[PDB]
């Protein structure tokens, strides 16, 4: 078999159409997530014109085999699609309607910074090389591309599914190729980030600060240990849920920030000791009670600042 | 091979039935389960129809290449499922009796509202695209719908396995598709989590509450900050096991609860220490005396009103 | 192909056999097992008949599309198992006799309510389905039924791998179906829990019963809550290597019983605080120095009951 | 096809050979490895001998289904090697010279009896099943008979890869079986247990005998039961490396014993305490310092002998 | 299909290009990483030259299994590449021009000595194996080797993707293979280190040095210990992220250090005590003010000789 050939000098133009079954498996770490979706194309090859008086039906069914296919394929794929041909209607014109359902696991990268009340713009790009005997092109019908209602993320909030209309074309290894950029506009779910780390996090070091009401270094210093330990845990359990990236992440950022107010509140720990064991209470009593609002307010400007560097 | 052809203008009728000889592997995390089962169809090919006082045979044996054969699909699978044809046998009227036995990784979603006292109802989908030459609209033999005595999945009861009998019928991408719903009831065993969660976390919080028959504040603090973290534990051990809710589960209710007894534990321990060194320990009597009884009666209620918001 | 006719009215009686070469994997929490073994089979096909002396063969061998080759499958397989044909040799009277080697993963159910002191009976399920023309029916060749004396499978002991000789012939989708039931008998090999679970647990345990022997309150908390905290390890540990039971095991039995202890230690250490504070020691000192021989003596009578109840 | 016919009565000898190419994933739980090598096969065939000096043609290059190939299987794989077949060449007598490229998970017992000191000989058993027609036997031809200079196993030296010349021949389902032995000798490099399991481990045992040179009974119960807790977690690290063995490994017993240190830390602790409370000091002073000397002196000959038991 | 014929007795050469699409998953522990990519290929084949006048035609383009396509491999890959081939053109003088878009998982030491600060150079070996008839060279066409813009490594920054020209001609079981070695060059993303591991673990690290202004015993027993534990859980952290090397990383050495830093600590925290208890404070006081200086100094010099020695 070979391509469809030109009436006059223009390029086969595929037509191409996109609709979600399935979206699973959003894999934060390693910037994936799985589609099963149907792949709709449609293509003129005038060697499949027929007269529906001779051959009796008004729609020819074939298989992939029997015609010309046009080799598509997704730039940013694991592994080629697990795809499964629904049909192959070639009307009297020889206009191709294919249609495949397919499941891929697709890379697409990740914004970070703002998490957990991050959002994204996942891509799946379509893709066409063209052959010695004609260029093939890629375009967007608007009617073919969409998703059912049932289409759920699980732990995200669906936006929209669109596609980029015009393809991007451009040379590679000394031939065309006709690139289409289909988007699904997604938003995390960071409702349950509030009770399972926020909170809790905040609890913890609110507790390490009932020191300040304390002349007791060793319930003090088991005050502000025993709650750091505990925020390690928190920090170890948010990184294992995220990948290593060159850049802070909002909840990175409060995490790192927590540590230098357990770190200055051991030091003030120390502080007050230290002083009373060298019969100065008078003075430890100061840095104390100045310590009562210095955390809390400094906490509450630290996180009005970052919150304004990252939103 | 092409669809059987109308006697007059109706649409093709395919009869379904799924028998489950196996389910494993309900991930709640995923919130898919694995299934192996039966699949049959049955619909009517005139053009295969034959003479049973000529023939002498009864019943025809086809391989599925040598007939038309319904294309139906799962809707909520990861992938297209695994098949192995079983029998095709054709009446003398031309009825067609198809079964396949397949197993696939069904995806549907889980109400964790009631975590861990939870039941739910899985479904698979089966699905029909119909053809230019004819509309195909799925049926349920019900008779041909059931499961295995020894089904067992896991960490469940299993209810029932039903099929919704009107089928969803609608327009997709310019053709009919027809839409059945397999229902799979299940109930979640929560016995295990009494002896292994619920009780240990109780009994480490009602350890945090004999701080309050306690005037030693360095006792205390080691008390409820060293069960806070043993619930912290219990608390990301509980995470794992779940999927992030864009709602609150029953379990993370109660969990998320008991840091704000841990929270008020550590006031109390603070404000009995601070009344102390203070020369005023008849009054921090009095707010320990009272937390003795405020502190489970407190828990009781607020448990009962957590029972009837999510019961 | 068609399946061998009857010479009278009688079912075709199909032999099997299967013989392991490996075991592995025996995932608890799964409850499967990986197996490689032959599969042996044996029919009379008397449309492959042939006379030794004019052929100048005393056996003929066939490829698996030439002959009729029964529709054998298992029962309790996740996915339909990995097969491939070693030999097809018929004899004169048109015996045939078939062998496989194949690789499957099976589900089968485990009984954990004496864990790690269990035993267990893997089944593998081998099914036939009949056929419009004739009843198809399985027996068990036992000289053709064995396995490997290479055969480990890691942290069990093999006992026995047998066949229950008399099939489970039934009715299934109407038409009659012929069960076999291969059953491989497995212990447990529970030494290496000893060294690390059973006995670390006794210790910690021992080590909160030096509480006893001090009338440091704060040293006794230390003491019974950190312990307490490392026996919550244990129990995480061991439950991430079992499912889920909606009944009790018997190391599940014994931690949660272990808790029960570390409660009772911690209302001791707080009785014998309070009256020392209330100036009543004599008091304290009569209920610890009880305490000294009633823990031992009630963890060694409630574990004789346990071990009794459950063996 | 059917295998070359015996000139005599002699068996077929089918030269085998191993090349290895790459060494990767050694799980010591799951006792595998994966392998991807050259697999090389050559036996006679008479009816493929030709004429060197007519034919002009040294060697003919054939397709795998032209000719007769053995059934050649790895008896201890997990499934069947991945195969592509690289070349066939026969000499002008007939002899035929076999390549194929192959990968398999090869499962193969570990002996963890001296971990991490452990050595390790890992088997890749070749086999053949005789035909009707003739006994197929296998021999080694140690000129292909190696591995890359390059092949590398993650924490492994890699010392031989040899193969046992003599096979195995036996019957096996009333057929003639031969067996090959392949054998790669491996030794584990222990280096970085040293610094990241051993040597901490040390440190933390040393540090809960710094309560030896301490009279403070509520410090000496913290370092003697936060060390124990430490000792647990590197307990757990440990046998999550490693499969569960009915035999004690050195590091197991290492680790055993060293609970038994603590245990008689906290008698001793608790002693101490005790005669200080009954102001007996000068006996509980005798004991401290006789500790001093017995816990590093028994657990240096423990370790000798435990050395000497193992090595 | 046969090898082109040799014009005199010269090698045939077979030119080569890589073009990367996607590079994912570098996994450190496996010390693998996926590609996805285009490999072209070039060879003279003279029987299939023909004359663009009399054939109305440019270029040819043929099926895989119409013409001789050399059998080209990658040493260092887990299973054979998945592959699909694009296009396949002939030039009139015979010149073929083969592409096929493949994905594989590709086997590639790391050296982990200056982890997390590391560069590394990943492998992608080209082989091709000579035949009887003639020999086979692979040369590099660096027109067509190259890699994405969109190109990105999860964790690293991508510096080149070159090869290098000459291939590594050798024997191998008595046959000419031509290898040549792609080679992607990488740098580590080391930010995320800094607040997640470095600065908590050098936080912790300086909380234990406050016990060198603090005489309470029972409080610096608990600020040394509890460090320790939490230095204990950031080496376990790293190790997971690791394999096991036969050599010390950077991050290994600085671990390890702070270990004896840890333990030193606790010597003179029960130095100081002892004295205390002997009426020897002034001595006591020495050895504390001493550390105070001691500890940060040999710790930022110990750290300097580390830092030279590794970079
Ligand atoms: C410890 C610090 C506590 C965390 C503070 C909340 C983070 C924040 O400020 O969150 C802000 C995000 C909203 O984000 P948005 O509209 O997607 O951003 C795009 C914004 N533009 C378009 C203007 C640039 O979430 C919320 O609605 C806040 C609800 C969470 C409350 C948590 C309480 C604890
Ligand atoms: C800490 C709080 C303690 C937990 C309290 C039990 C939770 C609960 O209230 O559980 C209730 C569920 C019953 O659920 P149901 O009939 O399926 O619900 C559907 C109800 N409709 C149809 C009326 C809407 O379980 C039980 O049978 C209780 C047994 C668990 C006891 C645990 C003791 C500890
Ligand atoms: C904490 C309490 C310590 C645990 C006590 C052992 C459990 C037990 O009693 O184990 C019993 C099992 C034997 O069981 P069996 O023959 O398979 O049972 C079938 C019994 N019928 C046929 C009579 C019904 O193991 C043993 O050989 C005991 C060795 C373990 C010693 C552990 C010491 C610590
Ligand atoms: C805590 C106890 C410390 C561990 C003691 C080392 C174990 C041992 O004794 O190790 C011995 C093995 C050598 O083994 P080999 O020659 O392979 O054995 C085969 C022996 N035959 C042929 C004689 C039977 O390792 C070593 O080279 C020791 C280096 C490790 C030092 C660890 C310091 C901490
Ligand atoms: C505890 C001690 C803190 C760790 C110190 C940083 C390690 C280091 O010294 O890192 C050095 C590397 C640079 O390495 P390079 O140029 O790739 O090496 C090749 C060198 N040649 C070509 C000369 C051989 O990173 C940095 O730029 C330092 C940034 C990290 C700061 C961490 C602050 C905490
Ligand atoms: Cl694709
Ligand atoms: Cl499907
Ligand atoms: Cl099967
Ligand atoms: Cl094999
Ligand atoms: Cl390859
Ligand atoms: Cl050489
Ligand atoms: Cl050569
Ligand atoms: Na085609
Ligand atoms: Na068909
Ligand atoms: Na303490
Ligand atoms: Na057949
Ligand atoms: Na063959
Ligand atoms: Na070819």
């Amino acid at each position: 078999v070979s391509p469809p050939p030109p009436i006059a000098d223009e390029p086969l133009t595929v037509n191409t159409g996109i609709y979600l079954i399935e979206c699973y498996s959003l894999d934060d770490k390693a910037e994936t997530f799985k589609v099963n979706a149907f792949l709709s194309l449609s293509w003129k090859d005038r060697r499949l014109a027929f007269d529906p008086v001779r051959s009796g039906v008004r729609v020819k069914t074939y298989e992939p085999e029997a015609i010309w296919i046009p080799e598509i394929r997704f730039v940013n794929v694991e592994n080629a699609r697990d795809a499964d041909v629904v049909d192959i209607s070639v009307s009297p014109d020889g206009t191709v309607q294919y249609l495949e359902r397919f499941s891929a696991r697709v890379l697409s990268p990740l914004d970070f910074r703002r998490y957990p009340f991050d959002s994204q713009t996942l891509h799946i790009y379509l893709i066409v090389r063209s052959v010695d005997t004609r260029n093939i092109v890629l375009a967007v019908d608007l009617e073919k591309v969409g998703k059912n209602d049932d289409v759920f993320l699980t732990g995200w909030d669906i936006e929209s599914f669109t596609a980029v209309v015009k393809p991007a074309n451009f040379a590679l290894e000394d031939r065309l190729e006709s690139k289409l950029d289909y988007q699904l506009r997604i938003s995390r779910q960071y409702f349950s980030y509030i009770p399972n780390i926020i909170l809790p996090m905040l609890f913890i070091l609110f507790i390490s600060w009932t020191a300040f009401w304390s002349t007791s270094y060793e319930a003090n210093v088991t005050l502000v240990v025993s709650t750091l330990i505990a925020h390690i845990a928190a920090n170890i359990l948010v990184e294992t849920n995220l990948p290593k990236t060159p850049y802070m992440t909002y909840t990175g950022a409060i995490i790192f920030m927590i540590y230098l107010f357990y770190f200055v509140a051991v030091i003030e720990v120390t502080v007050q000791h230290y002083l009373k064991v060298e019969s100065q209470p008078a003075r430890a009593a100061s840095i104390t009670r100045a310590s009562r609002i210095a955390f809390p307010v400094v906490f509450l400007l630290a996180n009005i600042i970052l919150a304004f560097l990252f939103f």
